[PDB]
């Protein structure tokens, strides 16, 4: 529970830590077709999942509802080249309901993110 809420509501769902600063003075708008690198898991350490996996960047337009809520905001904070860490509650990610089988009900998720780059729609 170490890093910077970045949450509207300030309630520490998510929790970030920049690990390598990216550079720009640029963060990606709402709507911006974002590229990155992850490696993810479940903080229980029961799953695992990387971008590498499929050898391929992962692609997804921010902010259009297309990953969970904390990736939204989490990578509207970044800048290209930024390495993060971002810890997530169950609020931000798929909640008590969770999405079986993959996620359990009320995980809470760990992911290291690279933003590779972003482009305008
Ligand atoms: C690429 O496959 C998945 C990866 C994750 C979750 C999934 O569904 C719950 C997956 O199946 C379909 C895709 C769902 C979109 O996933 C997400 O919003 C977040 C952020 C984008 C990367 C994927 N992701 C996931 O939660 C992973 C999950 C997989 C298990 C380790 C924890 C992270």
């Amino acid at each position: 529970e170490q890093g910077e809420d970045i949450t509207s509501k300030k309630d520490r769902g998510v929790l970030k830590i920049v690990k390598r600063v990216g550079n720009g003075e640029e963060t990606p708008m709402i709507g911006d077709k974002v590229y990155v690198h992850y490696k993810g898991k479940l903080s229980n350490g029961k799953k695992f999942d990387s971008s590498h996996d499929r050898n391929e960047p992962f692609v997804f337009s921010l902010g259009k509802g297309q990953v969970i809520k904390a990736w939204d905001i989490g990578v509207a904070t970044m800048k290209k080249g930024e390495i993060a860490h971002l810890l997530i509650k169950p609020e931000y990610a798929y909640g008590s309901a969770g999405s079986l089988p993959k996620i359990p009900s009320n995980a809470t998720l760990f992911f290291e993110i690279e933003l590779l780059d972003f482009k305008g729609e």
